[PDB]
C-alpha cells in the first residue's frame, strides 16, 4: 500500500492523481466534461458526465502506471464546491441535473430571503451572503422545479449531495452519502458553528432534513471503494474537502493568518482564520476550513466566478487563441489593453460585488484595439478582481499579506503573474506544482489512514519556482484600478429580473 | 467626350468611377490608405495619402478602360465630409496630418464653447450640434498646436481645406482654392443661412479668414486639371458634394420630403428639407443639401459614426472574419446575439447622443457568447444606431418613412437589411447600385457641363434590386430597442476628460 490517490472534480474536468509517501505525483489523468448551458446565466452538469469522468480516470491513472488497486492507501477527494444534486434513492438516477455553482438562476429566490431580512441570520450562521452562489436556492429551485420532489423528499426516496457527496456515494454503491465540513458549510443550509444542518434553514428554503448526508471531518474514514483488480480489495476513501480548501491544505495554510489564492475556474482566495470564525465586513465569505490535519478551521474567503474560465472562453468561444497559441503568447505582443477592460460578470459578479445580474461586458472600445489588447483585458481582469478580495481581506483579516501564495494552472502565466504583483504592489510566489487541490485531498486522506502522520513531514515538498515583485508604481498602479473599477460598475444590474 | 468621371474620397479608401452618358459605371478603381490613430479617439490621414490614392486612382480608371483625358466630359468630386486640412500656400504642404471627422481630440474646446454658452447661435447658425466633428475646432487646434501658424495664416502663407477643397487645390496645382456649400456647412465656420464664413465663428475659434477658400455651388465650373494625355488637353472639374450628400443626390432626394440611409464608415442619414431649413428638436444635424440641380436646399441628417467601420474592424483588429468569410457568413450562423450588445462608441457617439467620451464596448457577456453572437452583435449595432436616429427624423421631420431608402456596401448585407428592416419595422428598399454617392458627383459635375439636363433623363437609372418588410412584432421590435438602448448608455461619459 504506496499510494494516496485523489479524486479532483473540477468544474470542468475530473482528475486523477497518484502521489507517493514522498508526496510526489506519480501520474496523473484529466477528462474533460460538457459545460452546459440551458440558457444565459444557466450553467449545468451530467451527475454522471461528472461521475463517468471522475471514475475512469480513476482508473486510468492506474491502469497507466501498473498501479494495482491493492497499493492503494487510500483515497482523497476533493471537489467543485457548490454545484448541487438531487436524486433517487434507490435508483441513484439524479431527478435533474447539476445545477453548478455559477449559476444564477435562484436570484429570484436569493431576493426573497433578501426581502424576508435574513441577510443577518444566513450570514451569521452560515457565514454566506446572500446568493444564486450556494446549494441552498438551488436545491430548493429543484424540488419546486421537479414535480412529487418534497413529498418524495420527505420520505427521502429522495437524495441531497454536493459533489463529493455524489461521488462517493457512487463509489460505495449506495452504501455511503456523506458530506465534510467544508462542503456543508456552502450549502448555507448549515450552521458552521453549531455544525450541524440549520433547522432554521431547512425550515426556510423547504428542504427535507431527510435528503441531507451525513456532514463529516475533511480527514477521516468514511468508507471505501472496489474498483476490480485483485478479488475483495478494497479501497479506503478518508479525505474531503471543497476544492478550494482542498487547495489551502496543500497549501499547508493550516494557521490563521495563512492565505492563497487559487487561479482556477474562478479566482478563490482563502485565510485561514485558525478555530475562530471570521464577521466580513466587506462582503467576503466566512468559512469552515481546515486544522492542521483536517480538523475544523476557518477562513476568509474571496469568491470570483470567473478567471480560467475567461481564458477558457477566449479559446473555445472567442475562438481568439489556442492549446497552441497561449493567451501569454498575444496578450505580451501588445503593451497594454489600449485601454480596454474586460468585465467577466460572465456568471454575474459575486466577491464582493455579489451581483448576479452584472453580466460579461467590454469597454472603451477604439478603432484600434485588437484582438491582443482583449486577450490581455481578459488576462488583467483576474488580477483586477484578485486585488479587489485581496485589499477587502486586509480589511476584514486586518492582514497585510507581503506576497502572494498562489496556485492552479493560470499562475504559469507570467505575465498574469506579473501584472497580478504589479496591480497588487506586491511580491507573488509560484510555487513548484500548482496541484496543492489534489495535494490537499492526498494529504487529507493520507493522514487519515496514517499514510503521513502530518503536514509537518512534508513541510518542505513546497518550492517556489517564483517570485514576481511589483514594478507599477502607486499612482499608476492606483489608476489602472480605477478604471477597472469604472469599468466594473457598467457591467452590473445588466440583466433584467 | 463621353465621360464622366467622379472623384470618390472616401473616409476609409480613394474611388474612381466612370460611367457614361448612360449613367452606366463603366469602370471603377479603389485604393486603401492608412487609417490613423495617433491615440485612442485619434484618427489621422496624410494628405498626400488622400491625394496620392486619388490621384492614382483617378488615372487607373481611366487606364484600365482605354479611356482617354480627352473623353472625359469632367470630373465630379465627392469626399468624407469633415476632416481638416491645413497647409503652406507656397508648398502646399501641409502643416499637419489630417485630423479626420471622427477625431475627438477637440472635445475639450467643444466644451468651452460649450460654457461660453453658443450652443444655439452655432446651432442657429450653422445647425450644427457641438462637437468634436467638425473641422472649426479641428482647425483651431491645429494652429494652437503648430507654433506660427495664426500669424503665417494671417499672411494666409497657410491654407484651410477640407478634402473636397484640398483635391481640388492639388488638381489645380494651386490654381483653384474652393469648396462648395455642404462641405462648407460642415466646418461649423459657416453660416448655413447668410451662405458664408460666420464672422461671430472665426472670431471664436479665431481663424484667419485668410485660410478659407471660396465656397461654390457643388454643380458649377470651378475649373480644371491636366492628367496627361493628349497635349493642352484639359479636365474641368463641376461637381461637389459632402459623400453623404453626393449619396442623397445620386439618390435623387432632391425634393423635400426625401430621405436616405448610407451605410458606409458611419451610417448617415438624410431627409431632403427643400429650400427650407429644419430646427431639430431631436439632437440632429440641420445642414445643406442639393436642390435639383446643385442648388442650395437643406436636410435634417442623422450622423452615425460607427457602421461599415465597425465591421471593418471585426476584421482587420479582432481579425474575427475575413474577405473570405463575411460577417453575414457567421452572423446568421447563430440566432441571436445571446442577449449581447456592441455599442460601438469607437469614436464616442454623435447623432443623437453627441457623447465624445462614450467608447466601444459589449454588454451581456455570457460563458457560451461566442463569436458569431460577437460578429451578429455588432452587425445590429448598425440597425440600431440607424432606429435612433431614425425615429429622431421623423420627430423633427414629422414624416413617417413608409419605406426606407438605403446605399453603401453594407446594404448587400442581406441579413442587415433584414434585421434593419424588423427592427424598424419599416420596409427597406435596396436599390440595383449603391454608388449612389459617386453618382452624385457623376450626376453633379455631368450637370454642370450638360452631359446630362437633368435627373428628369436619369430618374429610371434607379433599380429596386429588393426590399425588405419586417418580420418582427412590436413587442420583440420594441424590446431589443430597449437592452440596446440600455447598453448605449453603459457606454457614454467613459473616456476620461
Amino acid at each position: 500500500k504506496k499510494y494516496i490517490v485523489a479524486l479532483d472534480q473540477g468544474t470542468t474536468s475530473s482528475r486523477a492523481v497518484v502521489m507517493d509517501h514522498d508526496a510526489n505525483i506519480i501520474s496523473v489523468s484529466q477528462r474533460e466534461f460538457e459545460q452546459i448551458y440551458p440558457k444565459p446565466g444557466w450553467v449545468e452538469h451530467d451527475p454522471m458526465e461528472i461521475w463517468a469522468t471522475q471514475s475512469s480516470t480513476l482508473v486510468e491513472v492506474l491502469a497507466k502506471a501498473d498501479i494495482s488497486s491493492d497499493q492503494i492507501a487510500a483515497i482523497g477527494i476533493t471537489n467543485q464546491r457548490e454545484t448541487t444534486i438531487v436524486w433517487e434513492k434507490e435508483t441513484g438516477k439524479p431527478i435533474y441535473n447539476a445545477i453548478v455553482w455559477q449559476c444564477r438562476r435562484t436570484a429570484e429566490i436569493c431576493e426573497h430571503l433578501k426581502r424576508d431580512g435574513l441577510e443577518d441570520y444566513i450570514r451569521s450562521n452560515t457565514g454566506l451572503v446572500i446568493d444564486p452562489y450556494f446549494s441552498g436556492t438551488k436545491v430548493k429551485w429543484i424540488l419546486d422545479h421537479v414535480e412529487g420532489s418534497r413529498e418524495r423528499a420527505r420520505r427521502g426516496e429522495l437524495l441531497f449531495g454536493t459533489v463529493d457527496t455524489w461521488l462517493i456515494w457512487k463509489m460505495t454503491q449506495g452504501r455511503v452519502h456523506v458530506t465534510d465540513y467544508t462542503n456543508a458549510s456552502r450549502t448555507m443550509l448549515f450552521n458552521i458553528h453549531t455544525l450541524d444542518w440549520d433547522d432554521k434553514m431547512l425550515e426556510v428554503l423547504d428542504i427535507p432534513r431527510e435528503m441531507l448526508p451525513e456532514v463529516r471531518r475533511s480527514s477521516e474514514v468514511y468508507g471505501q471503494t472496489n474498483i476490480g483488480g485483485k478479488g475483495g480489495t478494497r479501497i479506503p476513501i478518508s479525505g474531503i474537502a471543497g476544492d478550494q480548501q482542498a487547495a489551502l491544505f496543500g497549501q499547508l495554510c493550516v494557521k490563521e493568518g495563512m492565505a492563497k489564492n487559487t487561479y482556477g475556474t474562478g479566482c478563490f482566495m482563502l485565510m485561514n482564520t485558525g478555530e475562530k470564525a471570521v464577521k466580513s465586513e466587506n462582503g467576503l465569505l466566512t468559512t469552515i476550513a481546515c486544522g492542521p490535519t483536517g480538523e475544523v478551521n476557518y477562513a476568509l474567503e474571496g469568491a470570483v466566478f470567473m478567471a480560467g474560465a475567461s481564458i477558457q472562453w477566449l479559446r473555445d468561444e472567442m475562438k481568439l487563441i489556442n492549446d497552441a497559441y497561449d493567451s501569454e503568447y498575444f496578450a505580451t505582443k501588445v503593451q497594454n489593453t489600449n485601454g480596454v477592460y474586460v468585465v467577466p460578470a460572465f456568471t454575474g459578479l459575486g466577491a464582493p460585488y455579489w451581483d448576479p445580474y452584472a453580466r460579461g461586458a467590454i469597454f472603451g472600445l477604439t478603432r484600434g484595439v485588437n484582438a491582443n489588447h482583449i486577450i490581455r483585458a481578459t488576462l488583467e481582469s483576474i488580477a483586477y478582481q484578485t486585488r479587489d478580495v485581496l485589499e477587502a481581506m486586509q480589511a476584514d483579516s486586518g492582514i497585510r499579506l507581503h506576497a502572494l501564495r498562489v496556485d492552479g494552472g493560470a499562475v504559469a502565466n507570467n505575465f498574469l503573474m506579473q501584472f497580478q504583483s504589479d496591480i497588487l504592489g506586491t511580491r507573488v510566489e509560484r510555487p513548484e506544482v500548482r496541484e496543492v487541490t489534489a495535494l490537499g485531498a492526498a494529504y487529507l486522506a493520507g493522514l487519515a489512514v496514517g499514510f503521513w502522520q502530518n503536514l509537518d513531514e512534508l513541510q518542505e515538498k513546497a518550492v517556489i519556482e517564483r517570485e514576481f515583485r511589483p514594478g507599477i508604481e502607486t499612482t499608476e498602479r492606483n489608476y489602472r484600478y480605477a478604471g477597472w473599477k469604472k469599468a466594473v460598475k457598467r457591467a452590473m444590474a445588466w440583466e433584467e429580473h
